[PDB]
């Protein structure tokens, strides 16, 4: 948890108490072991959190209620409430995991029940047992002198399991879940719910379910996940939805659908594969909450997982990042310590930001309500430096090209960069997220100067380690950079690419200069052949492209020899370990000079990259 920053056990384990409706209609305040599965969301200025209520066990499979408690005055104040009674059954019967979607003044919650299996939903022999239940609750403030009220009402449970397919493509259903957390209202105002389906023979896999009606009829969209993702979470960007999986036992699979999810197709060259569960990937993941929210009038993304360096369930060190679709900054740890955290909830509301969280001590679980005041104070700083930064490169004015300014300096897409601040060891992004590792290097304007055995800087992409958020690159990239060569090298040396994880000194795409002042583009495992020419101490402006497995050298603007050759052969995605500037085994001593280096997570045309060439004396920070 960050400096400043502070929280509240608000619902606690063995101690807060919740009115528990007997059957007869008599309400008793009642002790509950557990508060799972959070949520807390804004309806019309009103706090409103929500949560399982465990009353006996911290176990899926027991006596479970939804839980609320609710606040008019940002958190120094709640009442608390029963929101969905469960079916009373038997001893297990629940209602629980709670997806969440708030429009005006009302709130859409949607739950699984239960009435008495004992083993989890996917083992499930039939879903004869299961109901997926929609519940509506309706906020109404009013207040007094000079103090505002409020009550919530909530309707019966609907169930919606009348609407659900027997089968999907052929696939026979079992059941459905809402992806637990908060879903949202879409720009064109549909209800928009991702859902988990487990089909008969126990896979599992995620849908989008949505309503353009307020709620009355609900429609499967035909997209869908591969099998093996769970508790999905979107949220709404540019016009698309982003549904953001679990994955257990791998890295975290994510999809863009451009069409109320009719069709999905993986974010391989933004979001995809960053995030997981583990720093093996190996473990059972966890649910994330993903929330678009306005810092400092841009738009970004918020995103909250566990590290779980311990694996299994314990989920300690619960992180909060924030992109922009291009930049991946990690704000830092949320829960305090090695503390379990597990399931999480992040809430932006009045220029001010929260979370309610999972805490678990021996598998008792408590939700902590946490006011983010120094993740948000850092969060608008790093949003201040993307928004400047971008204003001044679309601000340049660039040369006018034969047919008062050229083409913009391209921002879309725009990832990192690595230009005048520097020191020995450290390149900085100027856009904060991922620096670069320096070795024999001297600085200069805009750059680095390398002179020594492994003179160099590496940009960590695989070596990023568990978040990788450069992954997109497997895919495709654009990775700009002007250079001078300082000295002749002995024979061949390397300047600039992507290298590959793995046996072996391979690479992706990269660019290598030699004795007799020629250039050797480096295309996937291909041989060299040297081709054309340049002169020491001349600047020279480098573009690597990589796209549909093709990968392009460019120098001065125009394209080397072998340009357009396959990089990679297969269907399984490249795996870079990082980018190399100069030569970071083999003694290599790599006598050059680098300056503004630019990572775009596309593939640049050849007029960005003209535009690149015109300007590169314009760009750097200093
Ligand atoms: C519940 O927690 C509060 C806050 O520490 C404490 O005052 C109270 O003693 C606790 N109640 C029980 C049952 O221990
Ligand atoms: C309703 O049932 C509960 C269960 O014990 C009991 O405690 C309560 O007093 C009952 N009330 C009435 C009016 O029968
Ligand atoms: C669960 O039990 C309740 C109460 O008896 C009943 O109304 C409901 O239909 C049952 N649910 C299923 C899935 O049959
Ligand atoms: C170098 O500066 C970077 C930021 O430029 C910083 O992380 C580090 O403390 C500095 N010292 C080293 C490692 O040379
Ligand atoms: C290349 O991109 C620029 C900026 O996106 C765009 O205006 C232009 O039409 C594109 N040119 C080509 C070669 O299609």
């Amino acid at each position: 948890l960050a400096p400043g920053s502070s929280r509240v056990e608000l619902f606690k384990r063995k101690n807060s108490t919740v009115p528990f409706e007997e059957s007869n209609g008599t309400i008793r305040e009642r002790v509950v072991h557990s508060f799972r599965i959070p949520t807390i969301v804004n309806v019309d200025g009103v706090m409103v959190a929500t949560a399982d209520a465990r009353y006996e066990t911290s176990f899926d499979n027991s006596f479970i209620e939804t839980a609320v408690k609710y606040s008019v005055d940002d958190g120094a104040t709640w009442n608390t409430q029963i929101a969905i009674k469960n079916s009373r059954a038997s001893s297990v019967s629940r209602v629980m995991d709670a997806t969440v979607i708030v429009k005006g003044n009302k709130l859409y919650i949607l739950v699984g029940s239960f009435n008495k299996t004992r083993n989890s939903w996917t083992q499930h022999r039939d879903g004869s047992d299961w109901e997926p239940l929609l519940v509506v609750g309706e906020v109404t403030k009013s207040a007094a002198n000079g103090k505002t009220t409020a009550t919530i009402s909530w309707g019966k449970p609907v169930s919606l399991k009348p609407l659900f397919p027997a089968e999907f493509d052929g696939i026979l259903t079992k059941e459905f879940v809402g992806g637990v957390g908060a879903a949202i209202v879409g720009s064109n105002g549909n209800l928009v719910y991702p859902v988990q389906i487990a089909d008969m023979g126990g896979r599992v896999f995620t849908k989008i379910m949505y309503s353009e009606d307020d709620g009355n009829t609900w429609k499967f969209a035909e997209g869908r996940s591969k099998f093996g993702c769970s508790e999905p979470a979107v949220l709404e960007w540019e016009g698309k939805l982003i549904i953001n999986n679990r994955v257990d036992g791998n890295r975290r699979l994510v999809y863009e659908s451009s069409d109320m999810g009719k069709t999905w197709v993986e974010a391989l060259g933004t979001l995809s594969h960053v995030w997981t569960n583990s720093p093996t990937s190996n473990q059972q993941d966890c649910q994330s909450s993903f929330v678009a929210v306005t810092i400092e009038g841009k738009r970004v993304m918020l995103f909250t997982h566990p590290l779980n360096l311990k694996g299994r369930w314990m989920r300690d060190r619960l992180h909060l990042w924030m992109t922009d679709n291009q930049r991946i900054f990690d704000v830092g740890q949320i829960s305090i310590g090695d503390e379990n955290s597990g399931y999480s909830s992040v809430l932006y509301k009045d220029d001010k930001l929260y979370s309610l969280h999972e805490i678990n001590t021996n598998d008792v679980y408590s939700l902590v309500f946490v006011r983010f005041i120094g993740e948000l104070q850092l969060m608008k700083s790093v949003v201040r430096t993307w928004k400047e930064e971008d204003n001044h490169l679309a601000s340049i004015c660039t040369p006018v090209v034969p047919a008062g300014c050229g083409a913009a300096v391209p921002t879309a897409g725009l990832v990192g960069f690595l230009s005048h601040s520097a020191n020995g060891s450290v390149w900085e992004d100027v856009y904060r997220c991922v620096d670069a590792n320096v070795a024999n290097a001297e600085r200069v304007p805009n750059g680095l100067k390398f002179n020594g055995v492994g003179g160099g800087a590496v940009w960590p992409v695989a070596r990023q380690g568990q978040t990788r958020r450069y992954q997109f690159a497997n895919y495709r990239f654009t990775l700009v950079a002007t250079v001078t060569i300082d000295e002749l090298p002995k024979g061949t040396s390397p300047l600039l690419g992507a290298g590959l994880e793995g046996p072996g000194d391979a690479k992706l795409l990269g660019l290598s200069y030699d004795k007799n002042r020629q250039w050797r583009p480096l295309y996937g495992a291909a041989p060299a052949s040297p081709t054309g020419s340049w002169e020491l101490h001349k600047k020279y402006h480098v573009v690597l492209t990589m796209a549909d497995r093709q990968g392009s050298v460019y120098v001065d603007g125009q394209p080397l020899a072998g340009s357009g050759n396959t990089v990679v052969r297969g269907a399984t995605l490249p795996d870079i370990s990082h980018f190399y500037i100069g030569g970071p085994g083999a003694p290599t001593d790599s006598r050059v000079t680098v300056t503004n280096i630019v990572l775009y997570n596309r593939r640049l045309n050849s007029s960005e990259i003209r535009t690149l060439f015109l300007s590169q004396d314009m760009i750097g920070t200093d």
